């Protein structure tokens, strides 16, 4: 039976939600709400114009397919998905509900020089969630402190994984900033390295104010590409653009992160390698000695196979919209 919906206007946007969700407060657009069925606080996301472009329509479907197929302690879970629409013809709005967390990594870390055990615990949970996500052949692509939510005791959940496509920039792998012809899952490991460096020092590792500055800040630490990496460039113009870059030697990290745990420095060296092929994976990083006090190979699960044949499809907005409506109708809330 269709619950009763109520309408309200928050910051010039109309929100139409079941009466179950009370006291909506702005935090797609996101509101914190009180779930009257459980007595818990929830985050309700209203997707912005979900079916007004092919990009939006496919991203809407993608979000729902990722959320319905991904179950892990360090990955956000879907509590509810709803629409005020009573039929496919009137289906134009989609709302997604998750648990509301205590805070996002950003506010917790704002120029904070965290303790080593705190860093270990946070990074371990990010890598545990990434191992799982990567095992389903999904790349987060935009991992940053703002999409890493933590409760009051530092238990972490990864948000928005697999959604974005290279359409901040402080956490973006150099191969994306240089627009290399291909990239792998370790694009997320570069982001982990940047977040870990920041947790250890209380400073953003690469705070560029523009694209040119960003590349200069990255390459002055990791160095310009060597002879071995240069050979991996398929085209002459790309190869020639790469050589036009100033020329910088790779810096020693023990010097940059003075006073950090040496195992933390050693792990940062393996995450912040310019050559994507030599960068440590999430599963390999979990086995690193820095995480000796958290690592358990029997409690770092992999994901079930994920059918993403839809990603190669070029469908009309109405087709993406009908596929999304089928996923909304078939949704079964977790117990
Ligand atoms: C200020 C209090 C601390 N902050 C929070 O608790 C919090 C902030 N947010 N912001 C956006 N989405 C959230 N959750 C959310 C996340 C997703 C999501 O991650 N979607 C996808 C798409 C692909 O993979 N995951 C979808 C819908 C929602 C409400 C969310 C939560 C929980």
């Amino acid at each position: 039976e269709r619950p009763t919906f109520y309408r309200q206007e928050l910051n010039k946007t109309i929100w139409e939600v079941p009466e179950r969700y009370q006291n909506l407060s702005p935090v797609g657009s996101v509101c914190a709400a009180f779930d009257t069925k459980t007595g818990l606080r929830v985050a309700v996301k209203k997707l912005s114009r979900p079916f007004q472009s092919i990009i939006h329509a496919k991203r809407t479907y993608r979000e729902l397919r990722l959320l319905k197929h991904m179950k892990h302690e360090n990955v956000i879970g879907l509590l509810d998905v709803f629409t005020p629409a009573r039929s496919l013809e009137e289906f134009n709005d989609v709302y997604l509900v998750t648990h509301l967390m205590g805070a996002d990594l950003n506010n917790i870390v704002k120029c904070q020089k965290l303790t080593d055990d705190h860093v270990q615990f946070l990074i371990y949970q990010i890598l545990r969630g990434l191992k799982y996500i990567h095992s389903a052949d999904i790349i987060h692509r935009d991992l940053k402190p703002s999409n890493l939510a933590v409760n009051e005791d530092c238990e972490l959940k990864i948000l928005d994984f697999g959604l974005a496509r290279h359409t901040t920039r402080w956490y973006r792998a150099p191969e994306i900033m240089l627009n290399w012809m291909h990239y792998n899952q370790t694009v997320d490991i570069w982001s982990v390295g940047c977040i870990m460096a920041e947790l250890l020092t209380g400073r953003t590792l690469f705070p560029g104010t523009d694209h040119i500055d960003q590349l200069k800040l990255i390459l002055r630490l990791v160095g310009t590409p060597g002879a071995e990496l240069l050979k991996k460039i398929s085209s002459e113009s790309a190869r020639n653009y790469i050589q036009s870059l100033t020329q910088m030697p790779k810096m020693n990290f023990a010097n940059v992160f003075i006073g950090a745990n040496p195992l933390a420095v050693d792990l940062l060296e393996k995450m912040l390698v310019l050559d994507s092929d030599k960068r440590i994976t999430a599963a390999q990083a979990l086995a690193h000695a820095y995480f000796a006090q958290y690592h358990d190979p029997d409690d770092e699960p992999v994901a079930d196979p994920y059918d993403q044949s839809f990603e190669s499809r070029d469908l009309l907005i109405d087709e993406w919209k009908s596929l999304t409506y089928d996923e909304v109708i078939s949704f079964v809330p977790p117990p």
